[PDB]
């Protein structure tokens, strides 16, 4: 169907659920015959990454980098880059687990690599919103 590339620099969730999530993501999105590659990293890798690619010297939860090549038909999405070590202080902070931030973080990550972006607000952010909250439902159900 889809081709889920999942790479862990951090491990404490299992590759296969992060795997499962990205593939019902993209599943709920109606994707087919793409290419999706999710990296959990530390706070180091995802801050060199900010800074070098947005201009923003410090660790955040997650990143997506669009890439968009195409080979007949197959096409490459790019990738979602999220930090264990911020997703850990964020579950704290939201009183839930590291499992589901990470799972958040993949709908967001994979929303924003389909171009939306929340940060304009207005218009912008209730199609990013909307879309989010719909892919999350259909990963509860």
């Amino acid at each position: 169907k889809n081709r889920v590339l999942v790479k862990l620099k951090k491990r404490k969730v299992r590759k296969d659920k992060i795997e499962k999530w990205a593939e019902l993501a993209l599943s709920a999105l109606g994707l087919n015959n793409v290419e999706l590659s999710v990296y959990i990293t530390d706070d180091q890798e995802i801050r060199e990454l900010n800074k070098t690619y947005r201009k923003k010297d410090k660790p955040t939860d997650v990143l997506s980098f669009p890439m968009g090549e195409e080979f007949g038909g197959y096409k490459i999405l790019g990738d979602v880059v999220i930090s264990q070590d911020t997703a850990e202080r964020q579950a704290r902070e939201l009183g839930h687990s590291l499992e589901e931030e990470v799972k958040r973080l993949i709908v967001h990550g994979i929303v924003h690599l389909l171009g939306y972006d929340h940060e304009k607000g207005g218009e912008e952010e209730k199609k990013f919103r909307e879309l989010e909250n719909y892919v999350l439902s259909k990963l509860s159900k």
